[PDB]
């Protein structure tokens, strides 16, 4: 299924700190952030997505249209400019962020009743699993 709508509550988090370090996020921010449970809220209507990543320490939102390139500032994550594109590879939602960092982006897919995602930067991969609330 390509339907990723919902409020998703984190069940599992692996190598979140490696991903943050590959983005050069500072020590203090990483050490606090790696401890935290995350929520992902996805509003999906056709190609149009609104995605919100939250914890007690951040609230990061992005809107996009599948298949439409968009210039993006990554704001309080790592304050960089990238050229972003989100597309479907089968039922995997794939984001590529072109810019200073190699292999930067993410992948999301539904597997069972859960949302799985990969966050990638450089040679680091963070793997997460969320349950639908
Ligand atoms: C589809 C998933 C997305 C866009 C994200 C998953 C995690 C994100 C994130 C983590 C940490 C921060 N800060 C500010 C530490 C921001 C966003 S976005």
């Amino acid at each position: 299924t390509r339907d990723q709508n919902g409020t998703w509550e984190m069940e599992s988090n692996e190598n979140f700190e490696g991903w943050m370090k590959a983005l050069d996020i500072d020590f203090a921010t990483r050490k606090i952030a790696v401890r935290l449970t995350q929520t992902l809220v996805i509003d999906q209507d056709g190609d149009n997505f609104k995605v919100k990543s939250t914890s007690t320490f951040w609230n990061y939102d992005v809107d996009f249209t599948v298949g439409v390139e968009f210039d993006e500032y990554t704001k309080s994550l790592d304050n960089r400019h990238v050229k972003a594109l989100v597309t479907w590879e089968g039922d995997v939602l794939v984001c590529v962020q072109k810019g200073e960092k190699e292999n930067r982006g993410w992948k999301k897919w539904i597997e069972g009743d859960k949302l799985y995602e990969e966050l990638t930067c450089g040679d680091q991969v963070c793997r997460q699993v969320f349950k639908k609330k």
